[PDB]
């Protein structure tokens, strides 16, 4: 369907590739043109969307995958629904949030993640899936104020019928800034699917912190900052992150003003339960979803 796509506007270009707003059948779509170095992400993401029933309000809706020719060279395209509001990362820098808006955002992420993490059997079945690169840049904002999780190019799958764990063959690794300590110290047990879910939870806790900083209380708010903004530079290294997270065992600071708001009080408690150095102690996505349903 790439041949019937007119690229209307490029919204991003980087080492990974380009993302375009396009029209297909006169409708808005998002087009990712992968870079040459990332074909295995195109393969894995295409594989996930074509072999698993992934329809969910909080998971980015897949439309099609294709190979096409431009500049006498092969381009790999992935096409998805288009979300006018863009990434949560960009959204948080353009606006502040009230209590309803903040909770709607984080609950929607928890619901998407819990849907990924659980295996469903029968007609609506899906294997359990871990994401492995959760971050606010990989979350889109919808018009109704909920979010949807995007990018399954690093996803790992597990199915109970076979007890089969399907890791990729993708040499891509997660975003370093969001890597849990067991990833940075390379002690993660790679043959146990729960390890990957617990890595997602660590990253979700960081996203929770990013979003809650932008919720207004007592007429004040924090500026947007990425996690560990104060202790690592942009494009942090493996050594940078490992020293902060593994040795010094640092966690994002809770701003004092959160404790004069009941909602940010509970969110601070929640995000800390995702950041335990011991991975088995972290909350599950279902437990996080349940709790976020109870806040307010
Ligand atoms: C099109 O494929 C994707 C598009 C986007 C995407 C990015 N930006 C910046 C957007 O504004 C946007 C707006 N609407 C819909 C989607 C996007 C994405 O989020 C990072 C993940 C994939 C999936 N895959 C290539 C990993």
């Amino acid at each position: 369907v790439a041949r019937d796509i007119t690229l209307l506007e490029c919204v991003g270009k980087g080492r990974y590739g380009e993302v375009w707003r396009g029209s297909w059948q006169g409708e808005n779509v998002a087009v990712k043109i992968f870079s040459s170095r990332d074909e295995k992400s195109w393969f894995r993401e295409t594989e996930l969307y074509n072999t698993v029933m992934l329809r969910h309000e909080n998971i980015l809706g897949f439309i099609a995958s294709d190979m096409t020719s431009r500049h006498s060279s092969t381009q790999l395209w992935l096409i998805t629904h288009y979300h006018e509001m863009g990434s949560l990362y960009d959204y948080l820098q353009l606006t502040t949030l009230d209590t309803v808006s903040c909770l709607r955002i984080v609950l929607s992420i928890a619901s998407g993640l819990a849907h990924l993490h659980i295996e469903i059997f029968g007609t609506q079945g899906k294997p359990a899936i871990a994401h492995r690169d959760l971050k606010s840049k990989n979350i889109l904002v919808k018009k109704n104020g909920q979010c949807c999780i995007a990018d399954l190019g690093l996803a790992v799958m597990h199915s109970q019928s076979t007890n089969q764990l399907d890791v990729g063959n993708n040499p891509r690794v997660g975003t370093k800034r969001y890597m849990a300590p067991e990833v940075l110290d390379e002690t993660i047990q790679v043959d146990c699917f729960d390890s990957y879910k617990r890595v997602d939870i660590w990253a979700f806790g960081l996203v929770l912190w990013e979003v809650a900083r932008r919720m207004v209380s007592n007429g004040i708010v924090e500026d947007y900052k990425p996690p560990f903004y104060d202790v690592v530079p942009n494009d942090p290294s493996f050594e940078d992150m490992r020293k902060v997270v593994c040795v010094d065992q640092q966690r994002p600071n809770i701003p004092n003003r959160w404790f004069s708001d009941p909602t940010l009080t509970s969110l601070a408690k929640l995000m800390k339960e995702c950041w335990y150095q011991n991975p088995s102690a972290r909350l599950t996505a279902l437990r996080i979803k349940k709790t976020l349903t109870k806040i307010d």
